């Protein structure tokens, strides 16, 4: 009923800048037209928080996605990119850590709050690709 450190994140956040993310996604194995249209994309992410369940969604001419889970419980995530993944997301000294795991593999997406921006620091093995939100 009450705050939490959570609804730093909550709002509508427009994607304001991507550095490196198409090594990113070779690195995760996404296809080459995957990866274009994807690359191409400003996406809106809106998070809320009801109770315990923390929702995130991304909208964008790429894919439409939306994920609602509860820290530290694992879930199943078909991602935009078309993985089916199984999924844990925690809180960690203040910085969201969402893991993916699929076929072996694995990815780490962070977000965390900076002056006014959410920036979000996806890593796959030495690969990493930071992308920043801004409020929308
Ligand atoms: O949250 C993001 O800004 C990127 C989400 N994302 C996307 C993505 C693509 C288009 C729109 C938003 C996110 C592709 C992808 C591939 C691998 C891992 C994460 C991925």
């Amino acid at each position: 009923r009450g705050s939490h450190m959570c609804d730093a994140f909550v709002g509508t956040w427009k994607l304001v800048s991507s550095e490196n993310f198409d090594d990113y996604m070779k690195e995760v194995g996404v296809g080459f037209a995957t990866r274009k249209v994807a690359g191409m994309a400003k996406p809106n992410m809106i998070i809320s928080v009801n109770g315990d369940v923390i929702t995130i969604k991304s909208e964008s001419t790429f894919k439409n996605t939306e994920i609602s889970f509860i820290l530290g419980q694992e879930f199943d995530e078909v991602t935009a990119d078309d993985r089916k993944v199984k999924s844990t997301i925690t809180l960690d000294g203040g910085v969201l850590v969402h893991v993916q795991k699929w076929d072996g593999k694995s990815t780490t997406i962070k977000r965390k709050r900076e002056d006014d921006k959410l920036v979000v620091e996806c890593v796959m093995k030495g690969v990493t690709s930071t992308r920043v939100y801004e409020r929308a």
